[PDB]
């Protein structure tokens, strides 16, 4: 089977450009279509940004059990629906769940192996260029975002995105040595394992 | 502190060409020198590929507590001295042991945090031209009677293509820098500033 991995990042920024650039490269890799309710944004596209739906029907999806994870973002529910990831994974395909720190701590839970990876900002004053990208508003975001950043120790690696080059570098070498680990080389390599063994 | 790495191959594919070329790529990276028993070989130069010495002196170190592992291979002994991986961790620097299955399991136990990555062959065929044709056989019997021991390793790579074993082999060893410990360390001022309200 597959290999999960969750990457989160600070939330006031949307999903990473990283991310996107990953994908890009590695085209054998999926990614999660998360379902929300927000609204649709100028340029977004249903059923690829995100599955837009109601609170109302997004709660009955929790009522039926359908989601891996869910949780409260800026007073948005997002979530990850479990079907697509396990028929995914038991194709033997990776995949990538961007997704916060509270769905990052409920993935974890059900899914010891998966690879967890936290993109942090090389300082404040670059996130909040970012975040700008109201002034009053500006600064609650900014201390949410904090309090987002705080998780980064509940992670198992790291990536400062200081150069947009380095920091994809950075992912590209985590995700290959996650591939190489024993568990996932036994079950890619098992009938030269059988050969090399006999 | 720096990290401490195992790279293992099945017995008898020697000091690999893949270690010395990571190493080119990793300046701030070493490589132990084992002490061996066996005889020189052409080409080989003391002090470099080994620290050649006599079987009575090797045992006399061995008395003398001075290897951190030691393992008969093919009826010669081979160690890696410890003062030397002491020495060099507390310096910071990030180290290789490039030693067999049987020392590897003697590091794991004395230094858990250790990491180790083991180097398969793609084929018996190729593992055969690694490896007198009768000492050829010896050499593949044993290799692939202790195949088994690669389920012990962190990380396992193919040494198909070299280039690409080569980009595996930095691979593991990049994101281990990237591990939440070591960018904790590196980054310690920058993770205080991100978090100060
Ligand atoms: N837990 C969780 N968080 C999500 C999910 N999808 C997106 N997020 C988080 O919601 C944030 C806001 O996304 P945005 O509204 O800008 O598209 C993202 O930066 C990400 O951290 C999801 O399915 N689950
Ligand atoms: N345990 C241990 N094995 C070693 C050491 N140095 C070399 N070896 C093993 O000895 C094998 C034979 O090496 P060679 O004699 O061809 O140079 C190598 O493939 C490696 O498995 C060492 O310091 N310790």
């Amino acid at each position: 089977s597959g290999t999960l991995y969750i990457v989160s990042a600070p939330s006031g920024a949307g999903k990473t450009s990283l991310v996107k650039a990953l994908l890009d490269a590695a085209p054998e890799v999926r990614v999660s279509v998360s379902h929300t309710t927000r609204g649709m944004r100028p340029g977004e596209v249903d059923g690829v940004n995100y599955h837009f739906t109601s609170r109302e029907e997004f709660l009955a999806m929790l009522e039926r059990n359908e989601f891996l994870e869910h949780a409260e973002v800026f007073g948005n529910l997002y979530g990850t629906s479990q079907r697509w990831v396990e028929k995914t994974l038991a194709e033997g395909l990776d995949l990538i769940l961007e997704i916060d720190w509270q769905g990052a701590q409920q993935v974890r839970r059900l899914m010891p192996e998966a690879q967890s990876i936290f993109i942090l900002p090389p300082s404040q004053e670059a996130l909040r260029q970012r975040l700008t990208n109201s002034d009053e508003v500006i600064e609650r975001r900014m201390r949410e975002a904090v309090s987002e950043m705080s998780h980064y120790v509940e992670y198992d690696h790291l990536v400062i995105n200081d150069d947009f080059a380095h920091a994809l570098d950075d992912l590209k070498a985590i995700f290959r040595a996650r591939q190489l680990r024993q568990d996932a080389q036994q079950q890619r390599h098992a009938e030269l394992l059988g050969r090399l063994l006999a």
